[PDB]
């Protein structure tokens, strides 16, 4: 089952004697997620990167005192597209035979590296799988949000930089990825991710919304707390988001197979309508990759797809695309 709220989600140290970093060792995997790749580099999650869903969803509250709700919705839609529905295993980046024997194509149990399921366009730290890398730390990338922290954030990153940096991202990705698209899931995660530096890598004693670049770095480069982190004072997670969608509202679209061609996709789910993107999510994007599931992955699917629902914080009706 998924894991419950946190019993006790007051601020704490968390880089602790029981979680210290540690390097990576030949074989240990991580992705483009820094809150995921951190979690693992502390010993929260598996130290190779590989993990179920409750371990996940125990560690994000933890280590970072992410909601339940946002937990729950974003790793079992995680570990739909991206994990072994049979052996519970995802992994936070590539793909790999440690998460067992692979269900039958469409289906790809690629990890959190797989582009186009979870993992998408115009990210921060991460460039665009076009570009040939969507999963390591970039230099550059990381160069120019730390210019734009100087720029809008006194040096700090801060909701004001989110909503800067997003649409320059957003931009460089028109301007240069032919194959760019911006709609359904990654247009809600591209907005909520950016937040999430300022709500969550924020020592939890200040929680004022001012992320440093020295710690800023640490996690997005390193995957490693601070000396002395303390976690976020309370549950949270994409909290100040309206924030960062009003300084440069968009529609949803994607370019048509050449730079400058941002078209937008009327059938894309938007901020007006949170539940056809859990309906289209779940109808299209999970029913493609398993359209007709063997007992035993139907089994595993319907679970999942009810874990899911849980985190679904909207106020939508549940979809059944294997019955009831
Ligand atoms: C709850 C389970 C979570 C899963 C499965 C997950 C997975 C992912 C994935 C696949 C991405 C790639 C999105 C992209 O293409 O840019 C991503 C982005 C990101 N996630 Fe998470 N994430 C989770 C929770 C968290 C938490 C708790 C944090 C912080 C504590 C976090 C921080 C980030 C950041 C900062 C990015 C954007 C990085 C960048 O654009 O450079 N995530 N997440
Ligand atoms: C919750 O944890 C904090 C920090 O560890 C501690 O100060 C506090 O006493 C705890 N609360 C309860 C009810 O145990
Ligand atoms: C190109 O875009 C499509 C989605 O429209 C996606 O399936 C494909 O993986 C993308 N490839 C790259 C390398 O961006
Ligand atoms: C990093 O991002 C820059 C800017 O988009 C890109 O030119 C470069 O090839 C990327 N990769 C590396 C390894 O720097
Ligand atoms: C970001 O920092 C700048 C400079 O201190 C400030 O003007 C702006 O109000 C900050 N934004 C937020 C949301 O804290
Ligand atoms: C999803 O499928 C259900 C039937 O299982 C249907 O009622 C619903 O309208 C579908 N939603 C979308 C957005 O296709
Ligand atoms: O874990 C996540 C990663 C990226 C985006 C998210 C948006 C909402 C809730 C969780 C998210
Ligand atoms: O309202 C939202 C929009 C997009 C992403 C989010 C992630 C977490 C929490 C709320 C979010
Ligand atoms: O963060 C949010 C929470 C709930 C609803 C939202 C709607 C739009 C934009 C952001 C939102
Ligand atoms: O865009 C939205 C509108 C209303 C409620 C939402 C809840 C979560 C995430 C997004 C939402
Ligand atoms: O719980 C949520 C968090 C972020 C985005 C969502 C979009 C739709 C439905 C639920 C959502
Ligand atoms: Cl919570
Ligand atoms: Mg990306």
């Amino acid at each position: 089952l998924p894991p419950g709220p946190l019993e006790n989600s007051s601020a704490k140290l968390v880089n602790d004697e029981a979680h210290p970093w540690k390097p990576l060792r030949p074989g240990d995997i991580r992705g483009p997620c820094p809150g995921l790749n951190t979690l693992a580099s502390h010993g929260y999650l598996p130290r190779n990167g590989v993990a179920t869903p409750a371990q996940i969803i125990n560690a994000v509250q933890e280590g970072f005192n992410f909601d339940n709700q946002a937990a729950i919705f974003a790793t079992y839609a995680a570990h739909l597209v991206d994990g072994n529905l049979i052996t519970d295993l995802l992994s936070i980046g590539r793909k790999t035979r440690l998460t067992g024997p692979d269900p039958p194509p469409p289906a790809s149990v690629g990890g959190l590296n797989e582009h186009g399921t979870f993992e998408g366009d115009a990210s921060m730290t991460r460039g665009d799988a076009f570009f040939g890398n969507n999963h390591d730390f970039n230099e550059t990338l990381f160069e120019q949000l730390v210019d734009y922290s100087n720029r809008f954030g006194g040096g700090k990153y801060n909701l004001t930089v989110a909503g800067e940096l997003r649409f320059k991202r957003i931009q460089d990705s028109i301007a240069t990825n032919p194959n760019f698209s911006f709609v359904d899931f990654r247009f809600f995660t591209a907005y909520g991710e950016t937040t999430f530096p300022a709500n969550l890598f924020v020592d939890g004693r200040r929680d004022d919304g001012q992320l440093d670049m020295d710690a800023a770095r640490s996690f997005f480069q390193f995957s490693r707390m601070p000396d002395d982190f303390f976690r976020a004072p309370s549950p949270r997670s994409g909290t100040g988001v309206e924030v960062v969608v009003q300084a440069h509202p968009m529609q949803p679209g994607r370019n048509v197979g050449k730079i400058n061609s941002y078209t937008v996709d009327p059938t894309s789910s938007d901020f007006s309508t949170p539940c056809l993107m859990y309906e289209k999510f779940v109808n299209i994007t999970v029913k493609s990759l398993y359209p007709n599931p063997t007992v035993q992955l139907r089994k595993a699917l319907n679970t999942n797809l009810d874990f899911l629902f849980q985190g679904v914080a909207a106020g939508c009706t549940q979809v059944f695309p294997y019955g009831r």
